[PDB]
RNA sequence: UGGAGAGUUUGAUCCUGGCUCAGGGUGAACGCUGGCGGCGUGCCUAAGACAUGCAAGUCGUGCGGGCCGCGGGGUU
């Protein structure tokens, strides 16, 4: 019902008297490839617990993507922190052209052909959040005319 | 009908930031190796110095001859 794929897994460390103590953080995307995505970042003392927790958080934070023939309706440009994401629709037969993080996010959303570009900071966390906010800032012609009814 | 990023400053993080790599290209060279064909291509340096051969001539339907040779005439 729901497909799940992790973006990256890292091991952070705090300092305590006697040595460093580790804590694992993991990004997880979940999607049905129908137009719904979810992104979660889980932290746990061990890796599998962190992956499961990131999956829970990703299912809790969902985004409805307005797909139009497997591509995006209009080009977007999002600044999350110092990271920038540039999304642009593409004609079918092109394929998802993106870095690992946006490729995974958009593929789990049900996108087949799109042109992206990461700018500024390449940080996978900020890039993931920028792509999520980009998909959250998408509008359709129906929504546009819905706003301009008056 | 058109756009992918990654490694690296820290105990860990975010940012700035340089360096490096994956791509394509070449009148290329070098190493190891090396079977055939087609089409291209081949002094990027000393515009340094050059043996040798060839590479710019042709018209007797513009003109008079030289040399060598043959034939026929004016003459016993
Ligand atoms: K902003
Ligand atoms: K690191
Ligand atoms: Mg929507
Ligand atoms: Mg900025
Ligand atoms: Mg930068
Ligand atoms: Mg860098
Ligand atoms: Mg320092
Ligand atoms: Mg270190
Ligand atoms: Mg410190
Ligand atoms: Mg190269
Ligand atoms: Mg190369
Ligand atoms: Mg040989
Ligand atoms: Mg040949
Ligand atoms: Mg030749
Ligand atoms: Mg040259
Ligand atoms: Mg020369
Ligand atoms: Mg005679
Ligand atoms: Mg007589």
């Amino acid at each position: 019902d729901f497909e799940e794929k992790m973006i990256l897994i890292r091991r952070t460390a705090r300092m305590q008297a006697g040595g460093r103590r580790f804590r694992f953080g993991a990004l997880v995307v979940v999607g049905d490839r129908q137009g719904r995505v979810g992104l979660g970042f889980g932290k746990a003392p061990e890796v599998p617990l962190a992956v499961q927790k990131a999956g829970y958080y990703a299912r809790r934070n969902m985004v409805e993507v307005p797909l139009q023939n497997g591509t995006i309706p209009h080009e977007i440009e999002v600044e999350f922190g110092a990271s920038k994401i540039v999304l642009k629709p593409a004609a079918p037969g092109t394929g998802v052209i993106a870095g690992a993080v946006p490729r995974a996010i958009l593929e789990l959303a049900g996108v087949t052909d799109i042109l992206t570009k990461e700018l500024g900071s390449r940080n996978p966390i900020n890039i993931a959040y920028a792509t999520m906010e980009a998909l959250r800032q998408l509008r359709t012609k129906a929504d546009v005319e819905r706003l301009r009814k008056g």
